[PDB]
């Protein structure tokens, strides 16, 4: 018994699981080879038996969610704003901790629209809507700071209680969602990074559970693709099952009926691939949900989709 804790998932269906890398609900599973990019995504990440890794923190609003203090404004652009960074969880930042920046920091380059507020010792509050932009010099999260940009150029005070709320993309102009933020600026290497993940053995892809985030103006799919739900995150830290071998086979199971739809690999690292070719969505039964079935090795064969 001992050292051999039975690993789970738990029930839930397609419409009950959340992104890991964006606060918003999961709209589909999805596959693709993403021919010659590096998938190395910084939230979302957990192995099966419980650790967290990356960026990664519990709280579904504290995905690519900002606290802190300004303490200055920009002089020569009143639009600007400096931000000297908390944690989320409102405890003072330590640059020296064994991640790649503060947990819950955005993992991926965009003009992120969202909402800058503020409340006061004696509960006087303001908000702005405004950017913040994870490509610019000045996005530096590791080191402490970054700048928020604002239309309103008066109404924000220095030395208070200050949260930034994601809501989505502003435009499209450096959006990638594959490509890492430069976390401590210009010239300096990231640090205690999750790996990047790929197939292993010929003829499998990835399996991303994908939202379309809002965006407020221009043309795109909005995609952003997590490795596991959120939900998936928190129950195996709860769990902590270990894992006896690399992989988990599981199956995505009507639990009316029993008709198992689908298999796919489930590895230590906390990704899942498919046999499959090609880029598509996947649809699935509103009611099913997947299922552990057995612990298999790397070379395991699965059934096509
Ligand atoms: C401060 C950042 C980053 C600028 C930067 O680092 N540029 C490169 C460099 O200086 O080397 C910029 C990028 C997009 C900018 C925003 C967008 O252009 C939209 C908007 C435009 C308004 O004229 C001013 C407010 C507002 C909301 C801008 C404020 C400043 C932002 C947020």
């Amino acid at each position: 018994g001992p050292g051999s804790k039975p690993f789970t998932l738990p029930i839930l269906t397609i419409g009950e699981l959340s992104n890991s890398r964006f606060p918003v609900p999961i709209d589909e599973l999805y596959t693709s080879p993403n021919e010659g990019v590096i998938v190395q995504p910084q939230n979302g990440r957990s192995t099966l038996d419980g650790e967290l890794l990356g960026t990664t923190q519990l709280v579904p609003s504290n995905i690519c969610a900002l606290r802190g203090r300004i303490n200055a404004q920009v002089p020569d652009d009143h639009h600007q704003w400096n931000l000297q960074v908390t944690n989320t969880n409102g405890t003072p930042f330590d640059p020296t901790e064994d991640v790649p920046a503060p947990l819950g920091t955005p993992d991926f380059l965009a003009n992120i629209y969202g909402v800058t507020s503020q409340r006061n010792p004696n509960n006087t509050c303001r908000a702005h809507d405004g950017v913040l932009a994870t490509w610019s010099p000045k996005f530096t999260p590791k080191l402490g700071s970054v700048i928020l940009g604002t239309w309103e150029e008066s109404d924000l005070d220095l030395n208070q209680p200050t949260r930034f709320t994601p809501v989505g993309l502003f435009n499209t102009d450096h959006f990638d969602q594959w490509a890492l933020p430069s976390y401590s600026g210009r010239l300096t290497l990231n640090m205690n990074l999750a790996p990047s993940v790929s197939p292993l053995f010929p003829g499998e892809q990835l399996l991303f559970f994908r939202s379309h985030i809002p965006l407020k103006g221009g043309t795109s799919d909005g995609a952003i693709d997590c490795l596991l739900p959120q939900e998936w995150i928190q129950h195996f830290y709860q769990e902590s099952a270990p894992s006896p071998t690399d992989v988990a086979l599981i199956r995505y199971t009507n639990p009316d009926t029993g008709r198992v739809l689908f298999e796919a690999k489930l590895h230590r690292q906390g990704f899942i691939t498919v046999a499959n070719s090609g880029s598509r969505p996947i649809v699935v039964p509103p009611n099913g949900y997947f299922r552990f079935d057995s612990w298999v090795n790397q070379f395991y064969s699965l059934a096509p989709m």
